[PDB]
């Protein structure tokens, strides 16, 4: 955590008041009433949304019954409420889109059926979420509201609707549109300016409490709902204030690197909503408020490029799928704002040759913005291309290419990251996007959490410990020579009995070379060293394996003072069974020797 | 007629010292008493259970916006209705249910149906919403009144928060709060602080109507104060408020207890005024009742007498000449105001099935129907009654036989509700069918309601049992009447000069329209002293079946195994008119066809008479 307040230093209450934009003159989309300009802006979107329409003509809005969330309080069932809830926002949000796309005011009664049928729910909060009310039950309380992530997308699709949709509302009858007011009123604004205790608003944060995505994602929903709702000058000024405050919290818990540390599926909703709020923030000062030109921005945008291998292969450290990707016209409309070329380019190559069309979900805003990126994308030339280093220096990730296909990623870091691995000094290889020393990634301390099951030793036979301290020390990258280096000796625990262990990762044109160099406090069991893979493992010779996976073939050369054994391990739990297929395996290389000084040379590369 | 009897049988200060709290009044026992509910159920139980079984994955239906503005739009009112009223019956279903099983299996379905409610912006049907401020068929968030499906959607959430409270509580305090919340503000607080809404009838004048609206939101609103409001200062003030208001309803009806629509709206007229009048006693420890009241034991007793047998019942006026009633209701009734003949007649109408629980959407009378199962399961079932009975102010005559003539007359005026021109008029029934017939209700058109009604062939005299003096019928309004009608009971004698029903134009001095029933036969007489002979006179007379002319003066009628003789005076020439019925309203009750007979003559003169004769025949 360090106290850069950036948005703070970008202006006061005073100087935000003078530069907002009122009477929502900020809104970059068309009139309702315009045919010919919605027309151009949709394209080919156009017959697709309305389409997309016709088939909500006749759905029935479903009712959320107290049972559902009793059911959470019950089992700890979250899907029964939220299944509903979730078709019920993704219908009113594609209701949105078709009448846009039409004009012809035929969805507009489904729209007023969703909207109403939305204001005489209690509460909009998720079942999981309706604990932190002050009663911490899970049914809604009538008596109060709070905010959660549902809420507040909720809060600002029906805000959007209000906005295109209050005049032809209105017209039927106007007591929806008043009603949607009230009910957004009272359960967006007015609670974000009344309560300061919910917590990923994090004022009052103090270390060791998390700072999240809920707090980019919260803040960006309610700057939507107030820009959209709130037309006394005042009060918009001091909720948008509050919002610089509180997204300035999340700004400075997180590293500068602008490495995501839970992945590249956490980035989407946690970089990502930062960058929606700053577009939102952005818009709605005329560009009078502005940090997508700041440097930490693009960082935590190309993190996104950077992590992807390819054909679906992502980094995976920590509890994370081997499998991932992202929403291509999000990262597009994020890399031309911060103006990082490799990130619109990056967008085109996942498109994978298909036309990107609009976003569905119940994400209002990115629906709307992604209409507006389209025409620009379709435009846009597929590649991926990017340095052969990428260095994390704080968070301690380092990215390492070759113009022969081979990927490494490495780690330092510490045994208490986000959502944990016992992982110091690990790493990963892929070739031609293919995993072929892999991190087998999350479940439904387990296997997949410890040491034992990722590409590193068992000093004296014990593996890493859990916890803050048990950390890499004077982690290095040679960014020039593609060198990553650390001492994970203060990852293990006291009986290890180890000084110094250094694990290090040299990526030439041909060849990864992985040392350990170690000494010892004393020799007490023999060292282990474990690498995981998958496909077809074979044993040629002493002191070689061969890996053959997708298409690729490498050798991995060992010491041959170690013994190779090849561990079956069978994937039950189908979260991994649906990345890897139904086993994996870990090499085990085992030895009658212990020593107090020694090192290993391994050396992988490919083979015909 | 100002006869205020609910006003001077106490005050609010009477009331308050006699009025039962903490609903002690309650006549259930408590949901955990399982032993007594297993006695008070009976064969109830386990057909409640199977009922509730029934519903256990029952998904409450969301009434959307589209389906209140489709009232205004095209009029239609089953797309909103008719999900609300499957809520209604499922949540009362699930009570009895919980009631009969008490194992807490429904509870579940019970709090999930409540708590639907309680986030559902009115109770109100779009029909009735339009009576708000905006004048709108879509609820407002900020307003409510009270209209018949609110009122009965308020007293079943006030009796599940009654005998489910604690269970409710259990599982989440927050629902019945919330429950509490909902009945204060749609029932409890409109009720009180608005003084204008019509079915009250606060503001009532001469000209406007008092009807079953007002003892049936009287009586669902007083359910939810005595279950709900536990400040005796509030309940003293409401319930003083339903006394003064169900007042006007009494004050308006006529004292001998003919309900002049007839028996299609009784249940929900006189039964529910029964309703109201059990729910003040038992609510006041029996210290406030007109169960007593000779009028209320007419009123009641007009459902027998009117009911002729096999669906058939007495339908002057725009009324249907099939009919019948709940006889759980109708028993109940009979012993609150201690009448044998109808707790008889009750039983009779049970047609030899068991008596049931009532399931439906009443809460009170499901509730009420449990009550009553095993006395009225035991009674007799026989519909004894008087050979003559007279209603004389609303000018209704009944008259039987006891070899099977069933005769109504009336005299009146024309401008009775839901009014028809038959001032005079007569139906004949033998062996409960009707012979001489009385067409009844339509299907309602653009012409049922103004000028033009009386162009509909089913309200007119010509298409009563009636003339057409000097060949013209009578005409519409308050001043075509009636006079010096007669009733001789010990001689089954009835008559009435008809004269003033017509116009000027009818040149007509004097008509004397008189009905004798024997043992045998009716005996229909015309005696008449025109101002001029204009035209010859008409005589018409209704029926259906297979009618046969075999001699001048004689037309047999043969109809579901009756069959009679009318004889008729040989001046007539008689000739058969067919009515073909379009209209379902009446072809599913008379079938395909039915018939005028017309008597016609070239004779003219300014005073005669007409003797006919009807009698069993073959
Ligand atoms: C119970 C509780 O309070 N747990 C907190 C925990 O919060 C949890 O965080 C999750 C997170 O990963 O951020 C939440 O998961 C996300 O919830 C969303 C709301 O239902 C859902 O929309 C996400 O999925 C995406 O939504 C899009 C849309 O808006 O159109 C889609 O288009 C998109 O592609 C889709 O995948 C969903 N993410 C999933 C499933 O991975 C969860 O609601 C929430 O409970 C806190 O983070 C931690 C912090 O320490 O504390 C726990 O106690
Ligand atoms: C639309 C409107 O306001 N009409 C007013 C009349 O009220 C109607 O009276 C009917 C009646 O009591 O027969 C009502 O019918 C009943 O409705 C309840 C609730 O849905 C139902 O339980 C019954 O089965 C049903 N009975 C029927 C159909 O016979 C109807 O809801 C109601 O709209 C009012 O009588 C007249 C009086 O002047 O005014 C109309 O404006
Ligand atoms: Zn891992
Ligand atoms: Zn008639």
């Amino acid at each position: 955590y360090t106290e850069r307040d950036m948005l703070q230093k970008a202006a006061d209450e005073t100087t935000l008041k003078n530069v907002l934009v009122m009477k929502q003159a900020w809104v970059p989309y068309p009139a309702y009433t315009d045919r010919a300009a919605w027309d151009s802006l949709m394209g080919s979107n156009k017959q697709r949304l309305i389409a997309a329409g016709e088939k909500l003509l006749d759905y029935k809005w479903q009712l959320i019954p107290a049972t559902a969330y009793l059911e959470y309080e019950r089992t700890g069932n979250r899907k029964i409420m939220e299944v509903p809830y979730d078709a019920n926002r993704q219908a009113l949000n594609t209701l949105m889109l078709a009448e846009l796309a039409e004009g012809k005011g035929r969805f507009i009664d489904q729209l007023l059926n969703g909207a109403y049928m939305s204001c005489e729910m209690n509460s909009w909060v998720l079942s999981a979420h309706l604990p932190r009310q002050s009663s911490k039950r899970s049914l809604p309380d009538f008596r109060e509201q709070i905010i959660d992530l549902g809420s507040g997308g909720y809060g600002a699709l029906m805000a959007w609707v209000h906005y295109f949709f209050r005049k032809p509302f209105d017209k039927i009858n106007p007591v929806v549109s008043l009603q949607m007011r009230k009910a957004i009123k009272e359960r967006i604004l007015d609670p974000y300016m009344n309560d300061d205790d919910m917590w990923w608003m994090a004022f009052n944060w103090q270390p060791g409490e998390i700072i999240n995505n809920w707090n980019p994602w919260c803040n960006s929903n309610a700057l939507q709902c107030f820009l959209l709702m709130e037309n006394n000058k005042d009060r918009l000024a001091k909720a948008v204030y509050r919002s610089m405050k509180s997204v300035d919290k999340f700004i400075n818990f997180v590293k500068s690197d602008g490495a995501c540390e839970e992945g590249t599926s956490a980035w989407g909703h946690a970089a990502g909503k930062l960058y929606d709020y700053l577009q939102i923030l952005s818009d709605g000062t005329g560009g009078k408020i502005s940090l997508l030109n700041e440097p930490m921005i693009r960082r935590m945008g190309e993190y996104m490029s950077r992590s992807y291998v390819g054909n679906g292969w992502v980094v995976n450290f920590a509890d994370a799928s081997a499998q991932g990707g992202g929403d291509p016209l999000l990262i597009y409309r994020f890399g031309k704002a911060v103006n990082s070329n490799e990130m619109m380019h990056f967008a085109a190559y996942l498109l994978n040759g298909r036309k990107p069309y609009a976003t569905m979900g119940n994400d209002a805003f990115r629906s709307l913005q992604s209409l507006l990126c389209c025409n620009d994308l379709a435009k846009e030339t597929p590649k991926h291309d990017m340095p052969d280093v990428t260095w994390y220096p704080e968070t301690e990730f380092c990215y390492m290419k070759n113009k022969n296909g081979m990927f490494v990623a490495a780690k330092g870091g510490f045994n208490n990251e986000s959502h944990n691995h016992n992982d110091v000094g690990t790493f990963s290889l892929y070739v031609n996007t293919i995993p072929v020393i892999l991190d087998a990634g999350v479940g439904t301390t387990i296997w997949t959490m410890q040491s034992n099951y990722h590409n590193l030793p068992m000093i004296n036979g014990i593996p890493q410990k859990y916890g803050q301290e048990y950390k890499a020390t004077n982690t290095t990258c040679n960014e020039k020579k593609r060198v990553f280096s650390t001492d994970i000796a203060a990852a293990y625990p006291s009986e290890a009995k180890v000084k110094n262990w250094i694990r290090s990762y040299t990526l030439d044109d041909r060849k990864l070379t992985i040392t350990d160099s170690y000494t010892l406090e004393e020799a007490v069991a023999p060292n282990q060293v474990n690498f995981m893979t998958w496909g077809n493992v074979t044993f040629p010779s002493q002191g070689k394996i061969q890996i053959e996976v997708k298409g690729q073939k490498v050798e991995l050369d060992y010491p041959t003072l170690f013994k190779a054994e090849l561990e079956t391990i069978q994937l039950d739990d189908p979260r991994l069974s649906n990345v890897w297929g139904k086993e994996i395996y870990r090499i085990t290389l085992k030895t009658n020797e212990k020593k107090e000084t020694g090192n290993y040379k391994f050396v992988i590369q490919q083979i015909k």
